[PDB]
């Protein structure tokens, strides 16, 4: 059926067709709804081939010609032969674009095509996923001039030579469990923290520790890489009125970059391709700063803004958190490092959700994720009713890889 | 089947097998999720069924499942619906119902409060002067004097769909809403069509920024009639800050009682058209939404003008500073004029604490994650890391098309 999507705060409806394209399965059902859930062959290989091809020749206006039909052959006879195929680069990287087109859970998809791809398809060891790795860092860094970009490893084979970035993303703080019972640095990657120490590294012991590499190649058995530190753009985090802000000794890097994440593209399974675009304020002021089980820093911020933190009443979170997110802004735009406001972040996502409807018919977006973690109703994608389902080539999450790994 | 539930914050992980008993859709298939989306006459065939489930729940609440006297009211109801085509729920089976629609409530982050609702049986209404009194009633109850207390009145309900029993506005007490000629508009924006509804059937508007709408009842299915609500049982709260002095000055002022008014309630396959439900504000509702929605009050430059903050690049978060100081206002000047009112920090902790009890009890709590998480500061309340599933149970409070777009004029 065609589904209408309207938007509260304009009037505006949008219909949507895309969605009868979708194939995968939502975790929904007409009895229950899990959209707050964070985690819901030759015979396969060829429909889905098909499926791929049909919408590459499609989007380049050769749609059932001669070379469309040569190709659908040509993979057909190797997939018939070698159990699987090899995507042609103009194929790669038409696939990589539209992953990133189709991720419902990503805000910053008004960028989908300026997607700048590295073919690492020829790499082999860890020292040679280390420097893809550097050179991909180096590359969208670009001095603070953040540019989105994607390397792509090796495709799967057997399942047993699979290319694997352990990390979660290429830049994290490392996380130990100190006596006292807290923590020390990140919570969140303690675990991680502590298989990079089981591995050989010299943790410094330190509150904001770039963790290093611990890089997987053809199956083997993971190493670990120092990502120079020359490469690794900071920024120290002060206000721009609070003085004393500086004092928290608080600081983050300027490069997002997920690395844990599975492409998958007619078929075949990338599951090392770390990429990276830039942050929006929010993520690190109020998802990495203030979520409780992170650096949780609310209350230090409260006191020393001398807030009343008796009752709830008061807002005092509220007014701190408004505060700590206008340091992030502050710092990030005052070293030049690229970050987007969750205000400006939100416009682009509508313009970016109206050309699709227009264009393509459509836009899978899940509401649950694309609203910001503060201020919500004041930006626009509030009000707008969305869509979620799955499209391919996408990115898909993938069991830890020190959880399946066999040593 | 069994569905676990996380919550990523803690790692509590809850179990819930309540949702085996869910019959309504939802609007999601295996293909798509509409979580997002605002709005996703019975036969004697499809009611008696409906009779049971509701009766089975019933008598099953109270310890007598299969009692004679369950066995007898079965009977007695089957026999009603064939006889006459419906049937009378028992008071005690309406106070029941009538909580029950509550608890099941998805969209409701008050709902640890739904065992101490105060049930009103108006089921013997026959006119819009008697509905009108028994709205008065209602809200002189409710409101209490500040002290606020929840409460829900019940109308005759449904019988063949001529003679439905409907309260026209939205709200029991909402502010009128005036377009000018110009385009600008005075007022409340969302009421503009229903203000223009009120003046047509001769309110003598005052044309004023915060005027309280008369309600407009229909009793039987005939055409609505216009009342005003007595002005001294309307409590309103004047908005000031406890720091800024010139806040007083933006002339801002709420009401106190939230009353929706156009929910359809059903129970046991019956249908109460009118059921206007009370309880009190969290303070997100009024303070960002009625005041900060660009479609509403609209107060957030003025008030950062006021606060003389950088309003030349949104990066500044301007809009945030207001906002935070504005739902401070609010609470400030609730809790001063000593009227009931709960910050968004309270209300999702206590229905944290909610769910993992009904969870516990009653193996589920159907829950709708983008309207329980607040309008603002999301992520530093408890709900924002808490996985919900959303289902229909019955008894329920749904929507209805607006009386105006259905209604026969005599
Ligand atoms: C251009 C700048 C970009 C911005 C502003 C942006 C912003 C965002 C934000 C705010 C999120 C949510 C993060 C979280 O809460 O964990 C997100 C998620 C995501 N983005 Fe983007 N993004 C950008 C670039 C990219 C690129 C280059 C790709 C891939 C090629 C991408 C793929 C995704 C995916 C797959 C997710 C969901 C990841 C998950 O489930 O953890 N994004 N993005
Ligand atoms: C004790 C005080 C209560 C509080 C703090 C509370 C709070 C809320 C809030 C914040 C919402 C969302 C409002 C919106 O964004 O439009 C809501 C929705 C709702 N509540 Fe409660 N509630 C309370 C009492 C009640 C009562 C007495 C009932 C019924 C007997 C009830 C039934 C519902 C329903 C059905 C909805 C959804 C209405 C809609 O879809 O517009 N609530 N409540
Ligand atoms: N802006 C981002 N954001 C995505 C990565 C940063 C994000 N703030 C983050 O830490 N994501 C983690 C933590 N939670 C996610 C999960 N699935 O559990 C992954 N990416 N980019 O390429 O520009
Ligand atoms: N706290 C409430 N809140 C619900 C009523 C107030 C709410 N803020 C409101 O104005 N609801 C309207 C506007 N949006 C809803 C809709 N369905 O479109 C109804 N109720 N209560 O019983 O205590
Ligand atoms: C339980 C709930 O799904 C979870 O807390 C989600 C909510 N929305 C989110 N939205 C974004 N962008 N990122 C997240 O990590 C989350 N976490
Ligand atoms: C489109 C989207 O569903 C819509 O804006 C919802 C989001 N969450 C909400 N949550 C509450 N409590 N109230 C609302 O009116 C809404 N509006
Ligand atoms: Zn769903």
């Amino acid at each position: 059926r065609f589904l209408k999507v309207k938007n509260w705060e304009t009037d505006v409806v949008l219909t949507d067709t895309l969605h009868l394209k979708s194939t995968l399965e939502t975790g929904c059902t007409e009895h229950i709804c899990m959209g707050s859930i964070m985690l819901p062959t030759k015979d396969q290989l060829f429909p889905l081939a098909k499926e791929f091809l049909d919408q590459y020749y499609s989007s380049i206006k050769r749609f059932g010609s001669k070379a469309h039909m040569d190709r659908l052959e040509e993979v057909n006879k190797e997939i018939e032969s070698t159990s699987t195929y090899q995507l042609k680069d103009t194929e790669l990287i038409y696939g990589a674009k539209h992953a990133w087109r189709n991720a419902s859970r990503c805000v910053g998809r008004i960028q989908w095509s300026k997607l700048q791809v590295f073919d690492a398809r020829d790499c082999t060891t860890a020292h040679g996923m280390f420097n893809y790795i550097c050179n991909h860092v180096k590359y969208a860094t670009n001095k603070g001039n953040l540019r989105s970009a994607i390397t792509i490893f090796p495709q799967r084979t057997d399942g047993k030579h699979d290319f694997r970035v352990w990390n979660s993303q290429l830049i994290r703080y490392a996380g130990y469990k100190q006596p006292d019972g807290s923590t020390l640095g990140d919570p969140a990657n303690v675990q991680f923290t502590e298989i990079c120490i089981q591995q050989g590294w010299k943790a410094p012991r330190g509150r904001f520790d770039v963790l290093p590499l611990l890089l997987q190649a053809n199956g083997n058995d993971p190493e670990l890489f120092q990502i120079p530190p020359e490469l690794v753009l900071e920024v120290p985090i002060r206000h721009p009125k609070f003085d004393w802000f500086k004092d928290l000794g608080l600081k983050w890097y300027g490069l997002p970059a997920v690395s844990n994440m599975l492409l998958e593209i007619g078929g075949l399974e990338f599951s090392a391709c770390p990429f990276s675009g830039w942050y929006m304020g929010t993520e690190i002021g109020v998802r990495d700063y203030c979520d409780n089980s992170r650096y949780n820093i609310l209350e230090e911020v409260a006191k020393k803004m001398d807030l009343d933190m008796r009752k709830t009443s008061s807002l005092w979170k509220d007014q701190a958190l408004v505060e700590i997110n206008i340091a992030v802004l502050y710092s990030f735009q005052s070293d030049k490092v690229t970050i987007v406001d969750h205000h400006s972040a939100t416009e682009s996502f509508i313009k970016h959700m109206e050309n699709e409807y227009r264009c393509r018919g459509g836009c899978p977006a899940d509401w649950v994720w694309i609203v910001p973690p503060m201020s919500g109703s004041i930006t626009p994608v509030f009000h707008q009713e969305m869509l979620n389902y799955r499209l391919t080539p996408s990115f898909e999450y993938q069991p830890d890889p020190w959880n399946t790994h066999v040593w």
